[PDB]
């Protein structure tokens, strides 16, 4: 689809078998979902944003699908205001900027 | 233009006459540029993020050209780490998400 930038560009998701609601965030490198359970390994990391930085749960090689698109990589979970979907993932349901 | 999101996107922008680098970030609802002195009146606010929160100014239609694209509206002054066009721009110039 073309998403317009007149609201907050908020997308359904399926991660873990759940639905939720997450924002496309192309100022994002990285995926960051709010405080959830996601089965597998993960490890400890840190990551910053305009407010300064926040630890963070990394779980690598996550499926999770976007607006009907399959994606499987790296989501990080912890205290972030808003589920974000960051370039990582963007790039694999073939997300660009058109103007 | 097209601009794929395998590195962060970052463009040219022109405002109070100065040249700067800046991304175009469609999580941001309001474009918040690094501290610059600019002219005119401003009233005080508080941008939340991944972090917490940072104090900025807030200017009032001020026009900043992306890319050669002009627009004109809210621009947030202060101590963000990148400059960031958000969406109460990118609208202006016709930018849109698609996949
Ligand atoms: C310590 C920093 O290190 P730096 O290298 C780069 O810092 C940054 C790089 C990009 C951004 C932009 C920010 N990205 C982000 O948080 O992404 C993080 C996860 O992915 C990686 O990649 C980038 C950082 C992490 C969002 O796109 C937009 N935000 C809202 C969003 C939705 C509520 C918050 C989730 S907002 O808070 O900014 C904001 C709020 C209101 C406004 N009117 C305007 C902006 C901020 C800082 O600079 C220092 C050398």
């Amino acid at each position: 689809p073309q998403i317009t930038l007149w609201k907050r560009p908020l997308v359904t998701i399926k991660i873990g078998g759940q639905l939720k609601e997450a924002l496309l965030d192309t100022g994002a490198d990285d995926t960051v979902l709010e405080e959830m359970n996601l089965p597998g390994r993960w490890k400890p990391k840190m990551i910053g944003g305009i407010g300064g930085f926040i630890k963070v749960r990394q779980y690598d090689q996550i499926l999770i699908e976007i607006c009907g698109h399959k994606a499987i990589g790296t989501v990080l979970v912890g205290p972030t205001p808003v589920n974000i979907i960051g370039r990582n993932l963007l790039t694999q349901i073939g997300c660009t900027l058109n103007f």
